[PDB]
């Protein structure tokens, strides 16, 4: 555990520095200029490990567009943020890229994600493991009943903390405090997570 600021973990589980965003992640607009989902300077083998065109958000029927928007933000933060270094667990190489633990997600990001997913459906509370991937995309395992989102995630805390097995630990702090990570931002007005990484690098 060395470099914590402006750093990435790639799909081969080596640390790397960020760079200009790649074409696959074009919709991840906040990270266009400085991203861990970056172009490569060498002829590294091309294999997309992104969830953007891989994960089946509609495993229990149509996910409401408002819910999907949060999942896009979530995916973009995980795949592109160069400000998660303080939470990277380097011994764990079992995720598609970095394993992060207890990232202090801003209160608003979590509560509104939970609200906006009220009318969507899912079949499990931990989305990292346990899917049936034989069709190429993930489907619910046999016996895993589709239910309203709040059946499996009864509070915002349960959603944000459990969905990716403690990747997030929702904060009591809110946006603008410099003490929590937000899932999206306007880049022309500045990346607020840079300050947040600095704060926790000094504490962790
Ligand atoms: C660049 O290399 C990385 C690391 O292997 C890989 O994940 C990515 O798919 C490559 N980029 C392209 C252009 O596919
Ligand atoms: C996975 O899905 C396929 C059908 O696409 C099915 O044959 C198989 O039994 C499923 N396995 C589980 C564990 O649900
Ligand atoms: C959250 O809890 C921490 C630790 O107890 C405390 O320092 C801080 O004042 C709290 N922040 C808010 C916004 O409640
Ligand atoms: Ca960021």
């Amino acid at each position: 555990r060395t470099e914590l600021l402006n750093v990435c973990m790639n799909a081969k589980h080596h640390k790397e520095k960020p760079g200009p965003e790649d074409k696959l992640h074009e919709q991840c607009r906040p990270w266009r200029k400085n991203a861990c989902c970056s172009t490569n300077t060498s002829q590294e083998a091309h294999k997309d490990v992104s969830y953007l065109y891989r994960f089946n958000w509609n495993h229990c029927g149509e996910m409401a567009p408002a819910c999907k928007r949060h999942f896009i933000q979530d995916t973009c933060l995980y795949e592109c943020s160069p400000n998660l270094g303080p939470w990277i667990q380097q011994v764990d190489q079992s995720w598609r890229k970095e394993r992060v633990l207890n990232v202090p997600l801003c209160k608003e990001d979590c509560e509104q994600w939970w609200e906006d997913c009220r009318t969507s459906y899912t079949c499990k509370s931990n989305w990292h493991k346990g899917w049936n991937w034989t069709s190429g995309f993930n489907k619910c395992a046999v016996g895993a009943a589709c239910q309203p989102f709040h059946f499996y995630f009864p509070t915002p805390t349960v959603l944000c903390n459990e969905i990716w097995t403690h990747s997030y630990k929702v904060s009591n702090y809110s946006r603008g405090s410099g003490r929590c990570i937000q899932m999206w931002f306007d880049p022309a007005q500045g990346n607020p997570n840079e300050e947040v990484a600095r704060f926790y690098a000094a504490a962790m």
